[PDB]
């Protein structure tokens, strides 16, 4: 937590000489009242590097540590007090290397806080308005020398320089020389490309913008028009495309075996030990039993989404599963489905005279609304039941 | 059905607010004789909140509300009736804030009536035709007063901000100030932007646009250049080619064992038993059975496709499973391949003496037509029996 | 194959009217000596919806049909044949409604030939120059009248509305009334609309362009990147990588079962048929039994790819499966790795003494160059031949 | 080795074609004093073709051939010795077919190199600047003729065919006659299509730039958003989400099994023989068996990763498997969770005393920070030990 305001420091730094350094090769009138600043931010840059190697590399020589290395020595200062030439000044913008160090920190210790394309656009976004005042700069510089205040000047070349960049073009001030022109083909190169990674990063952006709203809506629409193929009837091909609806407002369409998939077995226990806990401990058939029971039982259980209206058991039936209701609410009828016996709700279970006998169903459940109820089959059951002798004596 | 007019209501409410206010800022003489359209407006606006809450989140402080709270209070007409001056009366754009509910609220209520990137696409063409009228009022504010009539020197000003963002940039007319060519810029960067985001949603939307016809031309170039290299011979890789050419054009491409299991256990029982109705009541074998042998069997029918001429059962063959028609047409020769015995058409079956008999095929079952047909395996069909005993002795 | 050549014509007649309407509508010095050719694609345009309905439906009023009825009809020839107005000719562009119609076919009739984003490109291009061509017509229409060659006045509009168009804006020839310039804003409007879609479809259609050669990439450098983590050897690691740009040059990158796995059973027994023809007629323990049994083995062998080197079978081994060579070459060492026994190639077999015996293997087998060669697993031959009573005796 | 320089020496020979050609054309004045730069490059390339058939081919009239075969003969020279005209000097032209030649072998013999969507954007930079210079040519070449130093005038068309490609458009120079116009609009047409196919080339290039991180990103966000609905608590879901950032910042976010399923049965054996190495010559149980016992071993192997804090083994279970350490650490605590036994690191074990008995757990076993160790099931185990007589009776 004390790196952070460190790193926060070199941003402001690097950010103050890509300010002023072209700002000052042009005026030459600056710089003179302003030494103490430049003192600051090169001691700043210079003492980064131990920083930089130690707190930061443990917790000198490399092709991604080089820049930095450039950026650390006072290549500025001399220039500037020893009046140097137009064409052997330009390496004062060695510091401007610095900026390679900066974008490697930032696209890590904020990378999976925010959005990666996003991240790579607000600094290709930084980059451009940066570029673009060296660019006015520039443009100032080679101008035909005349009276004029040194604010005005400025504002037309870097009006100049953002009409070139975005690609308007109006017109309106121009190219009069050819070491202008040079210069005017060169930054219409980099402003359509510049401008073609703008329109790119946005594209790439807005194109998984919505990807679990997008795959859903394929894949409800995949099995409709395959039912539409088999000639289904609409009825239930509603109900079908309301379920689809549930099971979109509800978890967003995910289905429950493929996200827990994708967990190592001790967090799968614990999410399922989290999940079937205060239900798992009310069955009279599963009390005294030990607790290396009752972590493979919670293992095998199988989710299932019943509508509103759906079978779960006819009265009749053969009957073999036992069914743990999780959220939704349920029914129980009679054989003649008229005379309700009871109502349940989450936190309860039914069917459980199925697991020890063979006997047949004796009522009817029906679903009231959306259930999200597990189950858990008879032979599943016996078949992790067979290495477990004392329950195995138990329910005899 | 009577909160949606309502909610239309507010739409227009705030499309009035979003074209009236940046034009009456240009022009005070307007809102004089138009102060009673503002008193409903504002009268709407300030009575929306209420139902906001009541009859629509139950069906006031959140950093998602607001923008709703600050659109709701007069903040306007306090302005034109005091005459308050240029740069103070900018609040009056705070009921701009209200067009964020309307945004939110319209990306809900039809979301997945429409495809969401054309959704996006539609609301972004809105807003930035309403943001071109509060630019051009913008340019329209800091010219020069002179006389001109209110629908020239306002259609000037509108092709000005129309030629500057989808940057075509004619330069007919140009900034002359300082203080025109400030806002010339920051419109550049906003219209730049702006087209950007037009780019990349209509790239996100037609990069989706055929998906199925896509994958399935992907999976059928995949199958083809791989048997190009294992040398095989034209004849059947056109036929493999045909095949492919009809289960686009009937199905769409799509796989029938993988579109039905991303259904649920009710859902997928109800469409197998919508599908195998009347089939599976004309076997005279199942006949006398119960429900729950019928609901046992039909879930694990198995479908394959035949091209027109595929052998089906040859006649001498040991032969295991029973077939059932669901579309095409296939047809029943004898041993020669010369008397034809009879045609079958949808809805019946054929090689019913395999699931009971050790016996071998006695004829030769040619398609005609592709034919979409499921078929049941003898081993599947005596592992789901051994556990009815009345059909196992049935059966014998 | 005679019904192409009329869509060809009606495509043609269709052009014919997007061309030349707009043209006229600007002079009427046209029409007089051009009326038969008007006569002949009227008499086509109202003559092609009864081939519209017979032999193209088969083999009247719709939501996609009505484009082609109001095409149909001659609602022109009367406007210039009775000098109708400016304001009520433009129903004359009511034929252009047949675009719509000619689009429609063109998508279905080659739709599978050719890339179906190309395809969405070329039209759109089409569909772009012809709709310049009647912007530069109406641009030609609302200038100020004065004498001026029919060629020089038609052709500043055309580069007017291809700069305007492409965005390009040179701004040499500019809007004047205000009548010409909501003209010039709707259709910089149109503009900017069509050259965001012409760049949304080459993104489109070169984002896809290398999918095949791109999966490979990623799935060559995820194994990579993970083997890094293990610390595994270099060696290894390079012979991995040969390994992968073995199965990119051959057979472009996927996997044998996971593409006939995309065919149904029919056409997988027929191409496995195929491919095993040359190579299982040869065994000498095969050989007499029945069609029955080759159809049997032929589905459960097991596609393997050692590299150059790679120990295939080492002398003393148990051993339980035989290997069948399909492309390349191998060589069969003694125990001691020095006295070459012989060399095999393709269409030959090997280690068929382990389907029958519990011995242990006899000698070495090493790859030479990388073979694609086929296995069968003892348990599985043994598993499929336990219902053939005769070639269990055979064997024994 | 020594093809690529040749092919070096193709790529150089016809960009100084690409270059020249077009400026010569415009200047008669040139190629007079450099005829023998013409002779060595046409003797080049109509020497290419006998080393592009042997040594390139085998390692003359076909579809791909034919602009090799157009580019070889010299079809120039004869225009600007005998001096042709205008219409008909531009067949000289006809060698700057070779760039296909060049393209197509520039991407294969560094394909896999570099990014396929990097090449063709650098080939289409490469193109673009090299069709500017053309276009700069034809531009300086229908001008009215008049006296002005040649750099100077092909500096104005230079400068304008990069003004009307990059879609700026200053427009302070201008077409004048028709021919111009004509000019002008086909290459705004060409410029127009450039610049969308560089837009779609950087939208397709950073699109896929980051998949790994997002796949991953998508993927961990999945998880919590269904978690969040089964009302999961707040640490345990804390400590899964550091879970997915230990696993994304170890090993790249890719499953341990998903990952080498990707290679054939003997890589997988040799990086498995790779991996459990200096691991399985440790155990005393498995010392003196065979080497095809520790080959069917290591095949079995399950990797799990356990968090800081989760029970390994906990102290009077049923206990089944043994677990192999392999990065991480773990303790062994005693049945109160007091008395430290000792301390295991990687290369070590634990748990070999449930292969072979039936006894009960006999420690905790707890882990410390992340562990990432495989285990071996006792059924497996035992499964594959059947099969190998001599361990069955060791173990007893
Ligand atoms: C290259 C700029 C053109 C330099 C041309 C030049 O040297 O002109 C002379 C004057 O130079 C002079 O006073 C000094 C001329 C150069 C002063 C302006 C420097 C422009 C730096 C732009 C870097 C972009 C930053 C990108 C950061 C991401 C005369
Ligand atoms: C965001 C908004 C940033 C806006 C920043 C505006 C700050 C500049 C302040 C400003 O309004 O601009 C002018 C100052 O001229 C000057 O030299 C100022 C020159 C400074 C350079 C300004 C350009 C940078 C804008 C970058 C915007 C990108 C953000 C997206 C107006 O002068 P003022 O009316 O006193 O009369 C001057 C007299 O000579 C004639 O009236
Ligand atoms: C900021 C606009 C520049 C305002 C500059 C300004 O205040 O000029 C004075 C006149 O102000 C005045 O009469 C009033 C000047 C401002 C009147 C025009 C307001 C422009 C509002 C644009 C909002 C976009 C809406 C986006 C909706 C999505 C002098
Ligand atoms: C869709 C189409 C919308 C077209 C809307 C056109 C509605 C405007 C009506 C119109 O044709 O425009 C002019 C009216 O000038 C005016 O002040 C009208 C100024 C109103 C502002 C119009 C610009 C909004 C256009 C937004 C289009 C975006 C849609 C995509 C013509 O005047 P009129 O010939 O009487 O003679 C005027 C005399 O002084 C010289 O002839
Ligand atoms: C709308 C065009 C503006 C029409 C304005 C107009 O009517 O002007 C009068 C002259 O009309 C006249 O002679 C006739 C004026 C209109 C003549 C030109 C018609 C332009 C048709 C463009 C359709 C695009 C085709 C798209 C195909 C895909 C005066
Ligand atoms: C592809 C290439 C298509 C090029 C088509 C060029 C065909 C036009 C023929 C042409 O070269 O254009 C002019 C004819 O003017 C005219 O009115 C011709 C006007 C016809 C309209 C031409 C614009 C359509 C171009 C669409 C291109 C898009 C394709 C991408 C030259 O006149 P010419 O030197 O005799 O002297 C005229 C005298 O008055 C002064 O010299
Ligand atoms: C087509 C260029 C227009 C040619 C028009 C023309 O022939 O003009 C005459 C002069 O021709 C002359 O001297 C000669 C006129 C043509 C000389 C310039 C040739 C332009 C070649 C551009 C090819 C792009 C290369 C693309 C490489 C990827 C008069
Ligand atoms: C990368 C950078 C490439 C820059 C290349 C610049 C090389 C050209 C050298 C240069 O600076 O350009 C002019 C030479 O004019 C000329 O004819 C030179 C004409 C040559 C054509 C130059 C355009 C190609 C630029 C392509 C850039 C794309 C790269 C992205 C300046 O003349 P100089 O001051 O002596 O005074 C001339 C006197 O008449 C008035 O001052
Ligand atoms: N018969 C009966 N069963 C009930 C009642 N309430 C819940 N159930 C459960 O409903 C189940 C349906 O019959 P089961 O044999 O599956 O076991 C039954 C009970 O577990 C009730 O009031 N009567
Ligand atoms: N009891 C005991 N077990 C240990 C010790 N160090 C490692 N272990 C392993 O811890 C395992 C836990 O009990 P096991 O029966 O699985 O087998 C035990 C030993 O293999 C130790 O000091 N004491």
């Amino acid at each position: 937590t004390y790196t952070l305001v460190w790193k926060v420091w070199i941003l402001a730094v690097t950010l103050y000489y890509a300010i002023r350094i072209p700002l000052t090769l042009v005026f030459p009138s600056l710089f003179s009242p302003l030494l103490p600043l430049d003192i600051l931010a090169s001691l700043a840059l210079i003492a980064d590097i131990p920083l930089d190697l130690a707190f930061e590399s443990r917790r000198l020589l490399a092709p991604s540590r080089l820049p930095d290395l450039l950026a650390a020595l006072p290549l500025d200062l001399l220039v500037f007090a020893l009046h140097l030439p137009s064409p052997l000044s330009l390496l004062s913008l060695v510091r401007l290397l610095k900026l390679i160090s900066v974008q490697r920190s930032a696209t890590r210790i904020l990378s999976y806080r925010i959005n990666p394309a996003l991240l790579r656009l607000l600094s290709l976004v930084g980059f451009i308005l940066l570029a673009a005042h060296g660019i006015a700069c520039g443009w100032m510089s080679l101008q035909p020398p005349s009276e004029n205040p040194a604010g005005t000047r400025y504002l037309s070349a870097f009006y100049w320089t953002i009409t070139t960049l975005t690609t308007i073009g109006y017109g309106d001030i121009t190219p009069s020389t050819p070491t202008q022109t040079v210069y005017t083909i060169v930054i219409e190169l980099l402003g359509a490309a510049m401008y073609g990674l703008v329109i790119g990063n946005i594209a790439s952006l807005v194109s998984k913008l919505d990807a679990a709203k997008l795959l859903h809506r394929e894949r409800v629409e995949r099995v409709t028009a395959f039912l539409s193929y088999k000639r289904i009837s609409p009825e239930l091909q509603r109900r079908i495309i309301e379920y689809f609806d549930y099971l979109w407002e509800t978890r967003r369409g995910y289905e429950e075996r493929e996200v827990l998939k994708e967990l190592p077995h001790p967090l799968r226990l614990a999410v399922a030990m989290e999940i079937h806990g205060d239900v798992i401990e009310k069955v009279p058939l599963f009390k005294g039993a030990g607790e290396e029971f009752i972590r493979d039982i919670i293992l095998h259980l199988e989710p299932v989404i019943y509508g509103p209206g759906e079978y779960i058991i006819r009265a009749g039936e053969m009957g073999s599963d036992v069914y743990f209701i999780n959220r939704g609410s349920v029914e129980v009828l009679s054989a003649d489905e008229k005379t309700r016996y009871a109502i349940l709700s989450e936190g309860q279970f039914f069917g459980e005279m199925a697991l020890i006998l063979r006997a047949p169903r004796t009522a009817t459940v029906r679903a009231r609304a959306f259930c999200d109820l597990y189950r858990l089959d008879k032979e599943t059951f016996d078949r992790i039941l067979s290495r477990y002798p004392e329950i195995a004596a138990q329910i005899q």
